[PDB]
């Protein structure tokens, strides 16, 4: 028997072990920020040599805690963010001071407003973008009086600059709405207004000294509700006037998109007058990309009908979540952005302006994850080719003027260890950084794009390593099933010291979500990790139809058909790993969360009576209750014209006499801005009806995450007990 | 065995048989929690509502029925058929004192635990025909008839309208009517749940010339407020706010107003004179605690300030030519208590004669223990008729020669209940109606006199099953039996039901009763499990003679697990010593009685002190986290259901009354150290199952919401579960028999049950 000790949860909790990562700033094509010991470093890319950039004494009498530091391109001001307060995801409000670098002074005059929701250095220059009371400001000057773009501003009424929760969650997937030019000389801003956007009404509890609890409101679009209204507006920087209100120039959208509701995915500067703009319809199958130039004669940004590129999926929703961002060339008269082909595997196209016409420069059974630098010789993008393991990452490099040269940079670099390398170019592609998530310890290496060479190791995780080494740290094995002929892939995290011919229980982890992917080589230290190691359970995982990056025939295999496909798929995949010999029968469990949470619900109301167990965490119960742009993406209109009876049938409460025959625990936090508590009341509420007995626990203001401190060490301290309780594990 | 000894092997072993036989051959079902769920053994009752001196209403087979109590005959009021036509389910029914017009209640629904809204149908007895004209409108929120003839008086849409006749229009008589801000009629949640206690603010004069009204006022109450869930179909939750008055917050604003009913007219408004409360209310916040009409032309207020420590009973007379009430300074009664607050939960209500110059009323003595006090309207002196260790717990019936009142006097058990009738004219004469009735079934009793008391129904409550018989008072003769509970006492001699022992334990000297439900073949050498039932709540009796099939019965007769509750410094019906003891520090001394008592229990010598349990409801879930935050280690485990954690979030009437103004002149200090969440920490030595509805209305959810916050806060790991949209009371089907499943499961676990 080993005598080293185990990954207990409280490793977990408590992060014993840690994965040291080295994240840095590319300021130029020759050098990055690095912070150490409280202070910025300035590392010579090329000769590795590191130059104190900002001491910790330097603001060691700020007196206040610098959440972020932010440098301007030109490094002559930097942005503190002090007073930092959360808001969802991404939005959160914070105090900002521009301390000049130049005379090492911090500036007192026109400084940033108190609790500011958003701002942004100019793409080059000392300029700023701070967004405040719903409102955009523009300050030509760090040291100069801010200069007042919008007017119209209304706090959960109209967003100036700023998404509002929906796009906040689902469009855009940030807190941003400000573009500058790309020499800062154009600010492109979207003005969302919620005002029929119905309101979300949740209790929040505050702290023991608050005697009446807040209601909080927030504008939420359910499934079918009225969707927020989009307008995109461009005013120039330089033309700012203090004696006169800034002009915006108000760009329409896509006249197709003006026949019904409208959905501004994505927005791209292509050249200084050139910027390109990707909206798609109610029905997320229509999307068109205009090209709107910027005119002189009548200083108005005009769209061209001839340049609008449109794309339509019969197969499904078009785009993963949203049309990729094109990646223009220098001139910005040609364009590379990751199109599905005709099979169905999504590849990069290239297109020009003016031609009509895509020219996939990439093909295979593969697919390009993402596009990483275009630089004229090369451009370089990271895909799932490599072994032909749609859960791996690598980088590849293809001549744009001979496509057929194509180079991997990391496929054969240090296979064994790393297997999902990803990289961050330098402002000219001159120095990329690769880093490998797994399947070893994480390594972050820098290189030099001129001739492929690895400058050196910036972090290589070995004192992890070594103290690893003195634990039994259990096994990852990734591999996949034939089903029907369609090849799935699945993960399991095998206990330390396996042997098939003993009998282990199955917690089966699972997501199952539209394009997801749950069997990577990505090392991670998880509560599985405790599980396996300690409490000897193989955690695994599953990808069936519905799963991302092995092409658009499975991933739209579940459209207008959520919790359908994917949930038996789950089930199959436990038969499958219950008749391949170690899995005990008798002990086999599923535990996931929001999608998860909802396939887990199913399943275990499916009634197979594989599963015997199950943990659901804010679990969406009724399609109808969640967010109208992701269930329209996936389910379609909740009207009785379109896919409302999939709707009715795809409800956790209809399966509720089922979960009779299995242990369900219903975990949800009260302040729950994405999955609302709603959901998981009513399915308390039909297990109560018909009498199924069930464990529960509510976290007192928690949201979806439930990440707080406390709160995350006794989501999994509970759940723990469950799992160990029912698979009779001591 | 195993020896030369055959067939006589064989023989002892059939001797071996018989012995084990001897010990153990009980073969009856035992009370399940499915009896108890389902009602498989339900207890009957005789609820008759006399309508006269001489004859009351029963329904049998949904057919309202007469009866003449001196014949014991009866004949069909309204058939059962007679309302099948009606198109909907009748829920209560109402006869006009005249006997000539009955109303139908439809569309029942509930808001609070008293406040209801229904569809009225009015009924002519004479012609057997609907009234079809005027009818009272939906949605009406109370309706009353006059005291004598037909008047009609509803309350719709926070607004008090008058029928003089059902078949004649309706005179509307407040016009400020407004929802969640002027309750005209209707009581507001604080006054409904702790004041009236009724939903009723509506007072008929004796032969129904006035009619008195209360206006509410909320515009400054602060609102709670509570998401709905509804049902599956409701895509967006509704957020509820309740106007609910929290320690310290503004409290409602009272007024009292009389309108003359004879004077009412469809040509004009209809004037409503204000009785202003006395000076010494109106300094500060005052609260009308009771209306008592007395005289045609008398009627009598209490009204108790903030402080609930001062109250001034008004007794104001109409005068006809000014047409407004006045109320005599000599006239007006106060009562104040320096040792604790005044009156069991609010001022007594008074019962006047008939003359109106004089009425008796329960006042504490001097000693500490409440009892009747005659009082003249022309006097300042209350000469108190009855005295002893005793208390009366309320007066039932004041006929011109007796005073009829329920007391715990007999074999001085504070529990039992026996009606008393005194001599008016003799003090010294009283006697007891129900002492000597049947003492082995009968020790608690209740009653229910007739119009001239001339026959009053004496229902039973325990310790026996429940009986209901008919006496005469004329010569305190028993009529007939009304309610006999025989058929439930044969199928309950098939069960091995748990018994009951009520007895006192002496702690500093002092008579401190419990009760434990025994389990099934109790063996005082065997010791089992005990779970300490408790409320522990001010003025509150949990030890008394009521026979009760409730979850306890479960778990004494299948599960075998002891069930206790203990009356310590705190408890009713005790003496105000005991009950006053509590005072400006609640969360103090009841913990740890209880604490205590569990301690005597378990050095009694059948309770197993390894396995030690409690459960509670509000205060009792209170009390329950308490002791299990006492970091006593007496209990192993505890369940708390709905439960009040800091006090400043319960409503200020009931909070204020005991605790005081949350404020930091008075008990602050205390407010912010009698908080569960302080104990937290002691919690990781106990099991915890906290169970609280999201919708509960009394205990809002916040307080459970921060006693789990709290728990987390500190790495306590315990059970819960949120029911969606229930009250305090969790009664619906579905959750009660889901909150008791659960709960069983838990006390199986904890007290490692088979
Ligand atoms: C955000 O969207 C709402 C809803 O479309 C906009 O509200 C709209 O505001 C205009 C202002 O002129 C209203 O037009 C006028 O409304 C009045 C009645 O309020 C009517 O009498 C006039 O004939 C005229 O229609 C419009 O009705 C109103 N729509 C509503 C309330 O549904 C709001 O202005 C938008 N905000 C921005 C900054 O775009
Ligand atoms: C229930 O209580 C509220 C709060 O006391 C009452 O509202 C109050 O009504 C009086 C009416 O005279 C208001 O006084 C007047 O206010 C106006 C300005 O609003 C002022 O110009 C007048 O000179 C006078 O002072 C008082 O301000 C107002 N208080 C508020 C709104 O907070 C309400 O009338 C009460 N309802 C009933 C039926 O008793
Ligand atoms: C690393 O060392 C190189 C020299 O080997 C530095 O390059 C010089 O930096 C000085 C800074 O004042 C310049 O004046 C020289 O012109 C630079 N020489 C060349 C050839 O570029 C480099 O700056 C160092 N990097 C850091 C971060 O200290
Ligand atoms: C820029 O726009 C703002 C907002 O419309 C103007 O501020 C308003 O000015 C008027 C002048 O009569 C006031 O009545 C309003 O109350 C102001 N605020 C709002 C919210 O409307 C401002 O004057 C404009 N500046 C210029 C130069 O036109
Ligand atoms: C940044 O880019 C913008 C967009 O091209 C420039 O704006 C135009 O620049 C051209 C060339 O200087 C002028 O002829 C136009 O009149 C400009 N238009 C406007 C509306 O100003 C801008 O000059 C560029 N800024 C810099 C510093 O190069
Ligand atoms: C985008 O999806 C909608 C909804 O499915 C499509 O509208 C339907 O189209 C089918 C034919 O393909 C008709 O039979 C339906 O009646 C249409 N409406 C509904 C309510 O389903 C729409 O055609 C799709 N657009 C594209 C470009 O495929
Ligand atoms: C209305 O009352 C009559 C009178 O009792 C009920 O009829 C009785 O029904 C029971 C059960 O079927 C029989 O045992 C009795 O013999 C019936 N009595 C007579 C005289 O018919 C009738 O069921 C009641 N109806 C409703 C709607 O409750
Ligand atoms: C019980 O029986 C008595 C008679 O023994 C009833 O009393 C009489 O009832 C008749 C009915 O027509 C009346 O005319 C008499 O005036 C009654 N006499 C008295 C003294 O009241 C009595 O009504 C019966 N009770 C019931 C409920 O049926
Ligand atoms: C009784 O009082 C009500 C309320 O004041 C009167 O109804 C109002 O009459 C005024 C007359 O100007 C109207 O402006 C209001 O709209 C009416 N309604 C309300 C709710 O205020 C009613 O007329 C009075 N009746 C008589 C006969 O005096
Ligand atoms: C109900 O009681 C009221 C109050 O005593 C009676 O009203 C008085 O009746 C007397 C005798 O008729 C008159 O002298 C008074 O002037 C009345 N006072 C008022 C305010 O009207 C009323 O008459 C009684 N009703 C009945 C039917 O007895
Ligand atoms: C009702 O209770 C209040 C609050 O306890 C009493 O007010 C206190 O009175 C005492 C003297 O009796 C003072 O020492 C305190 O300072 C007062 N205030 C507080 C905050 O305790 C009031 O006297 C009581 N009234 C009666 C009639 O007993
Ligand atoms: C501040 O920076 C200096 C640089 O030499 C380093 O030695 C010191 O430890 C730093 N202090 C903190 C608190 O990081
Ligand atoms: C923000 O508020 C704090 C507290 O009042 C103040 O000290 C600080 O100077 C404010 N900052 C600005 C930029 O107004
Ligand atoms: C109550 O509602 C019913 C059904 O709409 C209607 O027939 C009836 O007249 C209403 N009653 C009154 C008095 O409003």
């Amino acid at each position: 028997a080993d005598s080293r000790k185990t990954y207990t949860l409280t490793d977990y909790l408590k992060n014993t072990y840690r994965l040291k990562l080295y994240s840095l700033r590319w300021i130029s094509d020759h050098e990055y920020l690095y912070k150490q010991e409280n202070n910025i470093l300035v590392f010579n890319a090329e000769y590795g040599n590191s130059s104190v950039f900002l001491e910790n004494s330097t603001f060691d009498e700020f007196g206040h805690s610098i959440n972020d530091y932010s440098i301007s391109p030109d490094g002559q001001f930097i942005l503190l963010e002090y007073n930092y307060v959360k808001q969802w995801r991404h939005s959160y409000t914070a105090s900002y001071d521009i301390y000049d670098l130049n005379k090492r002074q911090l500036i007192t005059e026109e400084r940033i407003p108190n609790n500011t929701q958003w701002v942004t250095w100019s793409p080059v220059g000392h300029k700023l973008a701070y967004v405040w009371n719903n409102d955009i400001y523009v300050k030509i000057e760090p040291n100069l009086p801010s200069y007042r773009i919008t007017w119209t501003g209304k706090e959960d009424i109209i967003y100036n600059g700023i998404t509002d929760w929906v796009y906040e969650e689902e469009v855009f997937s940030a807190y941003s709405a400000l573009w500058w030019s790309p020499n800062g000389t154009f600010l492109a801003y979207a003005q969302f207004n919620d005002t029929e956007v119905p309101l979300i009404e949740y209790s929040f509890y505050s702290d023991e000294s608050l005697q009446y609890p807040k209601t909080v409101r927030v504008p939420y679009p359910k499934a079918g509700a009225v969707n927020p209204t989009v307008k995109f507006f461009v005013v120039n920087t330089d033309s700012l006037s203090s004696v006169t209100n800034a002009t915006s120039i108000q760009i329409t959208a896509p006249a197709s998109m003006l026949i019904g509701d409208h959905y501004l995915c994505d927005v791209t500067w292509a050249t200084q007058e050139r910027i390109s703009l990707q909206w798609l319809r109610r029905i997320q199958n229509y999307s068109v990309m205009d090209i709107c130039d910027y005119d002189e004669s009548s200083g108005r940004w005009n769209c061209l009908v001839a340049r609008q590129h449109i794309e339509m999926s019969t197969t499904g929703w078009v785009g993963r979540f949203r049309p990729s961002e094109p990646h223009f060339t220098l001139d910005g008269n040609s364009f590379y952005k990751i199109i599905s082909n005709e099979e169905g595997y999504r590849h990069i196209c290239y297109f020009q302006i003016d031609k009509k016409d895509c020219t996939f420069i990439t093909k295979g059974t593969w697919e390009v994850i993402g596009i990483e630098a275009l630089t004229s010789d090369y451009l370089y993008y990271i895909s799932n080719e490599y072994k032909g393991m749609p859960g791996g990452r690598n980088l590849y490099k293809i001549q744009l003027s001979d496509y057929t040269k194509v180079t991997c940079l990391s496929c054969e670099l240090n296979p064994e260890r790393c297997q999902y390398y990803s990289v961050s170019f330098s402002k000219e592609a001159k120095y990329y950084q690769l880093r490998c998530s797994g399947p070893g310890l994480p390594l972050y290496t820098l290189h030099s794009s001129v001739n492929d060479k690895g400058l050196r190791v910036l972090e290589d995780n070995s004192a992890l390593d070594k103290m690893l080494q003195n634990v039994q740290m259990p096994s990852k094995k990734l591999d996949f099933i034939i089903l029907n002929e369609t090849k799935f892939w699945y993960q399991m995290i095998l206990p330390p010291h396996f042997d098939k011919s003993k009998k282990y229980p199955l917690l089966l982890d699972v997501y199952a979500g539209p394009c997801s992917q749950k069997a990577d080589t990505v090392f991670r230290l998880n509560w599985a990790t405790y599980l396996a190691s300690t409490e000897n359970i193989i955690v695994a995982s599953f990808d069936g139809r519905g799963s991302g990056y092995q092409g658009d025939k499975i991933m739209h295999a579940i459209n207008r058909r959520l919790g359908t496909f994917e949930v038996e798929d789950q089930i199959e995949a436990a038969r499958q790993f219950s008749k391949m010999g170690f899995v005990d029968n008798k002990r086999i469990a599923i535990w996931g969360w929001s999608y998860g949470g909802y396939v887990t619900s199913m399943v275990l109301g499916s009634g197979s009576g594989v599963f015997k167990c199950g943990i659901a965490v804010a679990p969406v119960s009724r399609w109808e209750y969640y967010d109208s742009v992701y269930t329209e993406r996936y389910m379609g209109l909740p009207t009785p014209e379109d896919n409302l009876d999939h709707y009715r049938n795809s409800t956790v409460m209809s399966r509720a006499e089922n979960f009779k025959q299995v242990e369900y625990l219903l975990i949800h936090g009260t302040a729950d801005d994405n999955v609302h508590f709603q959901q998981s009341a009513q399915i308390s509420k039909a297990l109560v009806d018909v009498g199924v007995d069930f464990q529960a626990m509510w976290y007192t203001d928690e949201d979806h995450g439930i990440a707080s401190s406390t709160a995350h060490q006794h989501i999994y301290t509970h759940m723990s007990h469950f799992i160990k309780q029912c698979f009779s594990l001591p």
